[PDB]
């Protein structure tokens, strides 16, 4: 499944290179432009565990994820992630619990030291 093959195939986009955010470029975005820190990015995402559990999508509400990029307002596979992205891209990211929610977890949906796949479109970024 999807998430098997960004552990398999994805590419480490970690400073640390820790493979603890790895990724896929699954449609090519527009141009060269990538957000800078602290611009609004909208995203549509659907989450799963790794075992490909879904847990979350903003499709079912059709309402995009709204955050400032690199503020923390997101895990930090997401800060790192979305700053990579092109408007218009589709990527795939695999996320350890380290770049997630740790050994806390987030319950119900996320237990303790869970790896996540992402879905993720970046629609838009803005400098406010």
């Amino acid at each position: 499944g999807a998430p098997a093959t960004v552990a398999e195939q994805g590419e480490d986009i970690t400073s640390k290179k820790d493979r603890g955010v790895l990724k896929i470029v699954k449609r090519v975005g527009n141009g060269e432009e990538t957000p800078m820190i602290g611009d609004k990015v909208y995203v549509h995402y659907k989450g799963k565990l790794s075992n490909g559990k879904k847990f979350d999508s903003s499709h079912d509400r059709n309402e995009p994820f709204v955050f400032s990029l690199g503020k923390g307002q997101v895990i930090k596979a997401w800060d790192i992630g979305v700053a990579t992205m092109k408007k218009g891209e589709i990527c795939h990211l695999l996320c350890k619990p380290e770049y997630a929610y740790g050994s806390a977890g987030s319950l119900p949906k996320i237990p303790s030291n869970a790896t996540l796949f992402f879905e993720i479109e970046l629609l838009d970024f803005k400098g406010e």
